[PDB]
C-alpha cells in the first residue's frame, strides 16, 4: 500500500494535490513518472529525488500551491529524466544545471525574463520547449531578454513556444529542426523575410495577437500605434513549404497578401479571427491560393457599430475546393438569402457552416439544400424568429459545435438560443433530412400537437431544453416516429402551475425512443394519465422534479408512475426532495433496472429489503442524503450489486457482518460519513469477495487503540484500494487530530 | 446557569424547546415558564409525571412528536390548572385522549388518526373557545368515517370556533352551540345542506363548505366528485338565520347556479370565495350579484369551461351593483382578448382597487380600458400570452401571499406583466396607461437593446422589475427616461453578459439621481466595454452576487480595480457567490469608504487582509460566512472601532487568538459556528477589558471535551449577558465518551 502516492501500471506515482511539504521519501522502485503537482513544496535539492534514478518524468506544476526554491544541479543526477514540468512555480530564472537527457521542458507561467545559454543551450536533446506566459497583460514584469543564439544549439528542437512574453522582434538563429513555433501575443509588429527564412520543416506558425484588435477585449490589450495592422514582408513566408497551420488572429489585418501563400501548397488550417476583414471577405484574392485548405476561421471581423442587411461572400470562395469547415461567427448581419451563399454551394467537402452570434433575424432555409454534403448547420445565438488555460486555444473554445451524441445520427441543425417562440406549419420546409435538431433556449411556449415536425419527420435526437413548453396535447411530437433521444430539461414554466393541464401521454407512442430527459421540470402533478409508459425506453432522467409530492403517503395516483417503462435500465431520481420512498412505490420501479440514482435527496430511510425485487441492479447511488443505518443482511437482498455509493450521509456505525457474503460488490464508497471506527466483523467476509475499492476519506476517525483492527485489516487486504489515504484523517484525540490514520504508532 | 435545553425569553415567559431531538420532556424547565413549545422532537410518551414541577403553564405545544406514535395517559394533563391552550397536531393519535383539564380554552388535534369525537373526550371541556379537529381522514389515507357522538358539542356553550374540515362526515353534525362564530366543514363529503343544519347559529360570521361535491378535473390531490359530477345541494332557506355572515367559502362545490335567495338575509357579506365551480354562465348573468352591496372581495377563479378558449370574457352588467367591491379575482377563466367593452360594468365601482387576471392565456389587451376605473391600485396580469404538504393552517384553494411585492406596491399603482411574451417593447406598448409606479416585466423572454425611449409613456416608474429576461445591454441611455427610478432589479439577465465577444454597457447607471437599490445578481458579469466602473451619486445598495469578480479582479488585469469606487453613497454591498479565492489588496481598498455592510459570503477565500478594515471607519457588519479562511488576526482593534457583527460561520478556523474577544470593543455579534475549533484556551477568553459581545455562535465546532474546556465553561458561566444559541448543537466531538454530549453537560 503506497503512501502517500497512488500507484498504477498504465508506472505512475500520482502524488498531486495532497498538501505535501516536501518531495516524499517513500515512493516505489518501479516508478518512472512522479506527479507532484498542486502541493506545498518550496525546496528541491539533489537529495530530494536521490533514491529515484529510474524516473523519466517529473511533474511539479503548482508548487507551492499559494516560490519554488531549486538548487543548481538538483535534477542533474536523474540520468533518465526526459520530461520536466515546472509550470506555475514563481521561478525567477531558468534553473541551472538541468540534465542533458531532457527531451521535454515546460516553464510556463513563471517569472523568467532571461532566456540564457547557461540555462538552456546545454540541453541539446530538447524536442519541446515551453516558455509561454512569463510576461503579459498587466502583470508586473520586464521585457523578455533572449540571449542571442541560445536556441541554435538545440538541433533536434521541434516545438518552441514563447507566447505571452514581451519580445518585440522574432528571435534570430532558430534551429531548422522546428515543426511548430508559437509566437502569439509577443508584441511583435514587423515580420522581415529573415525571421523564418531557414525553417523549411515548419508545419505550424502562430503569430496571433501581435498588433491586436483591442476593441471590447476581455483582457488587458495594447494595440500597435493607431490600431495599425501587423506588418508582414512579402517574402516572410517564402521558405515555409510544409506549413499546414497559420494563426493570424487579432493582428488587425485589413488586407491579405495572396503572395504570402505562393509557396505554401499544403495549407490546411487558416485562422483569421478578430481582424478587420469584411472587405477582404467580399473581394479576397488570397482564396485562389488555398486550394488544399480544409478549415477557415473568419470569426469576429465585424465592423464596430455596423448591422448590415446582408453578408457579402466573394465568388472566389468557390476556389476553396478542399474546404470542410467555414467559421463566420460575429460578422453581424440581418438576413441570409439563397443568393448570398452561391459561392459556397458547389464545394464538394464543405460539411460545416458556422454562423453563430451574428444577430441574424431571418434565413431562407431552402438555400441549405442546394449544397453537396452539409452535415452541420450551426445557427446558435442569433435573432431568428417564426483565467486563460495556457494549454488551450486562446481565441475560442474547442469543444465540438454539436454534442457528438447528437451529430452521430446524421445531418444536424442547431437553432438554439434564438427567438423561435412558436413553430408554425412551414417553419421547417425546404430543409434537408435533419437527424439532429437543437431548439434549446428559444422561449418556446407552444402546445405541440403532432404536426410541427412533419417536414422533417426523421429527427432522431431532439433537444428542446430551456423552453417554456405547454404540454397540453397527447399527440405532441408523435410525427417523429424514429425518435431515439428526447431532451425536455428545464421546461418547468407550465409544470410548476397546478391549475393548467399537463399531458405526458405521447411518450408511449414512440417505438425507438431510448433516452428521455425530464430533469428540472418541477413535475408534481399531471392530468388524467398518471403513468409514464414506453416499451422501448432504456434511460429516464427525472432529476429536479417533485416525487416527494407525487409519492406523498396520502396519494396513491403516482404509485406506478415508472412501472410501465418496461425496458428501463437507468433511472435518475436525484434532487427530488425525497424524505422517504413508500414501499409500494419503490417496488413499482421497473425490475429491469441496472442503474438507480437517488442521490442529493433528503432520505432519512431506505428499505434495503426491497432490493430483492431487483435482480439486475448493479449500481445504487444514495450519495448526499441523510441515511444513518446500513442493513446488516445485504447478502440476502441482492446478488448483482457491484457499486454502492453512500458518501455524504450520516452513517455512524458499520454493522458487523455487513460484507457478510456480498460477493458481487466491488466498489463501496463511505467517504464523508460519521464513522468513528471500523471493527473486525464489519469487515469479515468468509465468502469470496470482489471488493477492490473502498472509500473512507472525510470520516471523523477515533485514533485510539480501537483503530488497530482496521489498520491491521488494511495490511491484511492490500488488494482493496483505499484512495486518498492522506485524507483518511484522525478526528480525535487532539495530538492525533490531523494525522492520517496510517501515520500512527499502534 | 443558562437555561437548557430550552431557550428562555420574555414576551407579553416563553421556553423555546423545539426541534432538538429531545427523547423526553425535560425536568430542567424553569419553574417560571408559562409557555412550553416542545414541537418537532422525539417524544413518544407523555405521563402525569412529565410536567411534574410545572403549575404555571398556560400553553403547551407538542406538535410533530415523535418526528420519524405519541402515547398519552388519562389525566396526564389535568394536574395543570392554568393550561388554556394545548397543541397536539401531527402526533399520530388514535384517540382524543382522556381527562384533559377543564381549564382548556383551545385544543388542537389536527393531523392525527381520530375517527371518534365522543362526549367522553369533549363534553366536559366547557371552557373551549377553539376546537381544531381537521385533517384526520382525507384523500387516500387508510381511514374510517368520522363518528360524531350525538350532541357532543352542545355543552360547549363557550365554543366560538369549530373546525372539522378534511374528515369524512356526510352531514353537518346537529346540536351545535349557538356561540359559534366560525365553522369549518371543507372537504367533509357533504352533498346536502339542510334547512336545519345551521338554523340556531345566529352568531356565525364565517361558514366554510368548500370541497363538498368537488370539481375534480385536473385536481392536484385525490379528488372524488359527487355522483355525475353533481353540484352541492343547498336548501333555498339554508342560510336563513345567518344574518351575521361576513365570510362564505363555497369553492369547489361544483356550482352552476347561485341562488340569489341564499343572500336574502345576509346583508353584511364581505368575502365570497367561489373558486373552482362552473360559473361561467352565472358570471355572464348573475342575479345573485344584485344581492351583495357590501361585498368587498369576490373570488371567481378557476371556473373555466374545460376545452374552451373563448374570444372574450362575459361580465354581466349586474357586476355594477357591487358598490363595495375592493378586489375581484378572475384567474383561470381562460379567454383570448380583453376588450374595452368587456369590463364596462366594473368601471364605475368606486373602491375596486385590485383586478386579478392571472393565468387566462390572454393574448391581446386593450390597455386604455384601465384608465376608466375609479381607483385601481393593482393590475395583476401575470402568466398569460401578452406579446408586443398542504399546510393545515393555510388556505387550501390558493396561496395567501400578496400579488405584488409590498416594497414595489408601496410606491403606488402597480402593473404586473411577469411571465408573458412581451419579448420586445415597441413604440406604443404602454400608451394610455395610468401613472404606473411599479412595473413588473420579469420572465418575458425580452432580448432587446433598451435605448432610453421604451418607458417614455410611463416616465414615473419608481420600482422596475426586469428579472429573468435576456436583456441586451448595448446602449448607455437605457432606462434614462425614468428620472424618478429608485429601485431596479436586473437579476438573471445573464444571456448576453456570458458572451465575451458581444458589447456590454452599464454606463446608464450614473444617470439616475434618485436610484437607491440596484440588483445585478446572477448575471455572470465578467467583462464590459469601454467603461469598466460603476458610478452613481445616489445608490445606497448594490447586489452583485453571482457574477465573476474572480475574473474582473484576476491578478494580471488592472482594469476593474476601482469597479465600485464611483458609487459614492453606497452603504450595502453584496459580493457573494463570485468564486473569489482572494481579493487583491488594492481592489479591496477601492471599495466605498461609506460602507456600513459588506457581504463576501460563499466564495472560496483562503486569506483576508484584516489590516485593510482600517479604511472603512463606518463598516458595521462583515459577512465572511462560507469561505475557507484559516486565519484570524490577533490585532483586530488595531484595525476597527466600528464593527458590530462579524459572521464567520462555515470556515476553517481551529484557533482563536489570545485576547480575541474583548479585542472586539464595538463587536456585539460574533458567529464562529461550523469551524474547526477544538477549544477556547484561557488566552482566547483572557480579554484585557470586558467584552461588549451579546451574541456568540459556536455550534457545530469539533470541541474537545476534556478538563481542557473547563476554562471556557467558567467563561460561559460568568458571562450570562452573552447569549449562545443552540447549546444542544454546541457539542463534544471528542473524546468518546463523549461525542454528542453538549459541552453544557
Ligand atoms: C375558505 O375561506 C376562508 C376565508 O374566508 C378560509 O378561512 C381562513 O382560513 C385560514 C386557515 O387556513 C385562517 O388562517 C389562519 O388564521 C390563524 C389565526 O388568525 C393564524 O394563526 C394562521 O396563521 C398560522 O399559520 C400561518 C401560516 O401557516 C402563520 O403566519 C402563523 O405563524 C400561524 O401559526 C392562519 O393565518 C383564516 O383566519 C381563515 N379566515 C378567517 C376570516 O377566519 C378557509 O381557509 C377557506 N377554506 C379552505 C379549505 O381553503
Ligand atoms: C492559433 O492556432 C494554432 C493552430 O490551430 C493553435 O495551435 C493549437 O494550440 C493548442 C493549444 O495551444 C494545442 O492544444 C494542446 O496541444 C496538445 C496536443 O498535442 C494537447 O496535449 C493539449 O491538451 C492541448 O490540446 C494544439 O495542439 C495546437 N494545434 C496544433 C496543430 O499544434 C494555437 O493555440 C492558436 N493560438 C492561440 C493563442 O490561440
Ligand atoms: C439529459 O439526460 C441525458 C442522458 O443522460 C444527458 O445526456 C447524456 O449526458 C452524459 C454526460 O453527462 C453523456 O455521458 C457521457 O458520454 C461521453 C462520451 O460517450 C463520456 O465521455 C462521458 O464520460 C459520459 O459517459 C451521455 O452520452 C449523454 N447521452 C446522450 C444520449 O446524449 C443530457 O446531457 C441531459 N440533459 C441536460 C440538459 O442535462
Ligand atoms: C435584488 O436585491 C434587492 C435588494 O436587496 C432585493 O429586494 C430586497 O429583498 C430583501 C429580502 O432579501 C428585502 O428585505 C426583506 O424585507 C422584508 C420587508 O421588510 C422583511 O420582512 C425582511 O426582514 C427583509 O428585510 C428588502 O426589502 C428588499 N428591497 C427592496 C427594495 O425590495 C430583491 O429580492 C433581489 N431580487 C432577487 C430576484 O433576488
Ligand atoms: C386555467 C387552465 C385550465 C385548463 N387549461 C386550459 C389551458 C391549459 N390548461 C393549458 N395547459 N394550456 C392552454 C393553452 C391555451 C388555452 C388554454 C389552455
Ligand atoms: C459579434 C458582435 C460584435 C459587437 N456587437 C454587435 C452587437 C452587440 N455587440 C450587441 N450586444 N447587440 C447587438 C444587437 C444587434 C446587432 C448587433 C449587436
Ligand atoms: C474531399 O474529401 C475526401 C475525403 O472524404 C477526399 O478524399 C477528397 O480528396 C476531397 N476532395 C476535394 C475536392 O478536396
Ligand atoms: C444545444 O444548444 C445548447 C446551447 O447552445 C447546448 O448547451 C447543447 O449542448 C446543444 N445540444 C446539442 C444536442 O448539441
Ligand atoms: C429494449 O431495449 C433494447 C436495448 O437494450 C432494444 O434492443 C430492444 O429493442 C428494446 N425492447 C423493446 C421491446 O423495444
Ligand atoms: C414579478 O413577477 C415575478 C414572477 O411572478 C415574482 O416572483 C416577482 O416577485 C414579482 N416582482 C415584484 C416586484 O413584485
Ligand atoms: C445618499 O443616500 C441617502 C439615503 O438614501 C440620501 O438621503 C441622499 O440623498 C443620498 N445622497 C445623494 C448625493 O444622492
Amino acid at each position: 500500500r503506497s503512501y502517500p502516492c497512488d500507484e498504477k501500471k498504465q508506472v505512475i506515482a500520482e502524488c498531486s494535490n495532497r498538501r505535501l511539504q516536501e518531495v516524499p521519501q517513500t515512493v516505489g522502485k518501479y516508478v518512472t513518472e512522479l506527479d507532484l503537482s498542486d502541493n506545498f513544496i518550496t525546496h528541491i535539492t539533489n537529495e530530494s529525488f536521490q533514491g529515484l534514478q529510474n524516473l523519466t518524468k517529473i511533474n511539479l506544476n503548482h508548487n507551492p500551491n499559494v516560490g519554488l526554491n531549486i538548487t543548481d544541479g538538483a535534477f542533474l543526477n536523474l540520468k533518465n529524466l526526459r520530461e520536466l514540468l515546472l509550470e506555475d512555480n514563481q521561478l525567477p530564472q531558468i534553473p541551472s544545471g538541468l540534465p542533458e537527457s531532457l527531451t521535454e521542458l515546460s516553464l510556463i507561467q513563471n517569472n523568467i525574463y532571461n532566456i540564457t545559454k547557461e540555462g538552456i543551450s546545454r540541453l541539446i536533446n530538447l524536442k519541446n520547449l515551453y516558455l509561454a506566459w512569463n510576461c503579459y497583460f498587466n502583470k508586473v514584469c520586464e521585457k523578455t531578454n533572449i540571449e542571442d543564439g541560445v536556441f541554435e544549439t538545440l538541433t533536434n528542437l521541434e516545438l518552441l513556444s514563447l507566447s505571452f512574453n514581451s519580445l518585440s522582434h522574432v528571435p534570430p538563429k532558430l534551429p531548422s529542426s522546428l515543426r511548430k513555433l508559437f509566437l502569439s501575443n509577443t508584441q511583435i509588429k514587423y515580420i522581415s523575410e529573415e525571421d523564418f527564412k531557414g525553417l523549411i520543416n515548419l508545419t505550424l506558425l502562430d503569430l496571433s495577437g501581435n498588433c491586436p484588435r483591442c476593441f471590447n477585449a476581455p483582457f488587458p490589450c495594447v494595440p500597435c500605434d493607431g490600431g495599425a495592422s501587423i506588418n508582414i514582408d512579402r517574402f516572410a513566408f517564402q521558405n515555409l513549404t510544409q506549413l499546414r497551420y497559420l494563426n493570424l488572429s487579432s493582428t488587425s489585418l485589413r488586407k491579405i497578401n495572396a503572395a504570402w501563400f505562393k509557396n505554401m501548397p499544403h495549407l490546411k488550417v487558416l485562422d483569421l479571427e478578430f481582424n478587420y476583414l469584411v472587405g477582404e471577405i467580399a473581394s479576397g484574392a488570397f482564396l485562389t491560393m488555398l486550394p488544399r485548405l480544409e478549415i477557415l476561421d473568419l470569426s469576429f471581423n465585424y465592423i464596430k457599430g455596423s448591422y448590415p442587411q446582408h453578408i457579402n461572400i466573394s465568388r472566389n470562395f468557390s476556389k476553396l475546393l478542399s474546404l470542410r469547415a467555414l467559421h463566420l461567427r460575429g460578422y453581424v448581419f440581418q438576413e441570409l438569402r439563397e443568393d448570398d451563399f452561391q459561392p459556397l454551394m458547389q464545394l464538394p467537402n464543405l460539411s460545416t457552416i458556422n454562423l453563430g452570434i451574428n444577430f441574424i433575424k431571418q434565413i431562407d432555409f431552402k438555400l441549405f439544400q442546394n449544397f453537396s454534403n452539409l452535415e452541420i448547420i450551426y445557427l446558435s445565438e442569433n435573432r431568428i424568429s417564426p483565467e486563460f488555460d495556457p494549454h488551450s486555444n486562446f481565441y475560442h473554445f474547442t469543444r465540438p459545435l454539436i454534442k457528438p451524441q447528437c451529430a452521430a445520427y446524421g445531418k444536424a441543425l442547431d437553432l438554439s438560443l434564438n427567438s423561435i417562440f412558436f413553430i408554425g406549419p412551414n417553419q421547417f420546409e425546404n430543409l434537408p433530412d435533419i437527424a439532429c435538431l437543437n431548439l434549446s433556449a428559444n422561449s418556446n411556449a407552444q402546445v405541440l400537437s403532432g404536426t410541427e415536425f412533419s417536414a422533417i419527420p426523421h429527427v432522431k435526437y431532439l433537444d428542446l431544453t430551456n423552453n417554456r413548453l405547454d404540454f397540453d396535447n397527447a399527440s405532441a411530437l408523435t410525427e417523429l416516429s424514429d425518435l431515439e433521444v428526447l431532451d425536455l430539461s428545464y421546461n418547468s414554466h407550465y409544470f410548476r402551475i397546478a391549475g393548467v393541464t399537463h399531458h405526458l401521454e405521447f411518450i408511449q407512442n414512440f417505438t425507438n425512443l431510448k433516452v428521455l430527459n425530464l430533469s428540472h421540470n418541477n413535475i408534481y402533478t399531471l392530468t388524467d394519465k398518471y403513468n409514464l409508459e414506453s416499451k422501448s425506453l432504456v434511460e429516464l432522467v427525472f432529476s429536479g422534479n417533485r416525487l416527494d409530492i407525487l409519492w406523498n403517503d396520502d396519494d396513491n395516483r403516482y404509485i406506478s408512475i415508472f412501472k410501465g417503462l418496461k425496458n428501463l435500465t437507468r433511472l435518475d431520481l436525484s434532487l427530488n426532495r425525497l424524505k422517504h420512498i413508500p414501499n409500494e412505490a419503490f417496488l413499482n420501479l421497473p425490475a429491469s433496472l441496472t442503474e438507480l440514482h437517488i442521490n442529493d435527496n433528503m432520505l432519512k430511510f431506505f428499505n434495503w429489503t426491497l432490493l430483492q425485487q431487483f435482480p439486475r441492479l448493479e449500481l445504487l447511488d444514495l450519495r448526499g442524503n441523510k441515511l444513518l443505518f446500513l442493513t446488516d443482511s445485504l447478502s440476502d437482498f441482492t446478488s448483482s450489486l457491484r457499486t454502492l455509493l453512500l458518501s455524504h450521509n450520516r452513517i455512524s456505525h458499520l454493522p458487523s457482518g455487513f460484507l457478510s457474503e456480498v460477493s458481487s460488490l466491488k466498489h463501496l464508497d463511505l467517504s464523508s460519513n460519521l464513522l468513528k471506527t471500523i471493527n473486525k466483523s464489519a469487515l469479515e467476509t468468509k465468502t469470496t469477495t470482489k471488493l477492490s475499492m473502498l472509500e473512507l476519506h472525510g470520516n471523523p476517525f477515533e485514533c485510539t487503540c480501537d483503530i488497530g483492527d482496521f489498520r491491521r485489516w488494511m495490511d491484511e487486504h492490500l488488494n482493496v484500494k483505499i484512495p486518498r489515504l492522506v485524507d483518511v484523517i484522525c478526528a480525535s484525540p487532539g495530538d492525533q487530530r490531523g494525522k492520517s490514520i496510517v501515520s500512527l504508532e499502534l
